């Protein structure tokens, strides 16, 4: 790595999830999106109590306005993005590609996270 900072190791992995298929879904807050209708955004607040997204996590890592205290909170927040998407959207029908996109980015995240030194950088800091 030759980095030493665990937060940059988190940002590196976040930037790699941005290159995944339909990554635009998880980039900005769904509740701020002008693309979705208010009807769907009002059901979202009822179904999802804690919304999250990549730009919100990225801004929380740069704090060093909340701040991510450790890799364990970063892991929670990234996985929260994919579980909210998989709770809100169906895994069957014509628009099942939204759920499937969350599922594949979660799978990509686990593979990057499991082979990362992010905890060894945090533990030795
Ligand atoms: C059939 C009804 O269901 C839905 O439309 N579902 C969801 C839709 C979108 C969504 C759409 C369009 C755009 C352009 C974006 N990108 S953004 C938020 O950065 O502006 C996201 N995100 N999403 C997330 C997460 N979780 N569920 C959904």
């Amino acid at each position: 790595e030759a980095d030493y900072d665990w937060r940059n190791e988190c940002l590196r992995i976040l930037n790699l999830l941005r290159k995944e298929q339909n990554s635009f879904l998880f980039e900005n807050p769904v509740l701020e999106s002008n693309d979705l209708t208010e009807e769907t955004k009002n059901r979202y607040k009822e179904v999802i109590p804690e919304a999250c997204d990549y730009i919100t996590i990225e801004k929380r890592l740069n704090n060093k306005n909340q701040t991510i205290e450790n890799p364990h909170e970063f892991e929670r927040l990234v996985k929260l993005i994919f579980s909210n998407c998989m709770i809100f959207n169906p895994n069957s029908g014509e628009c099942k590609w939204i759920y499937d996109s969350a599922k594949q980015s979660l799978n990509k995240f686990n593979n990057l996270w499991n082979k990362s030194n992010v905890f060894l950088l945090y533990s030795n800091s």
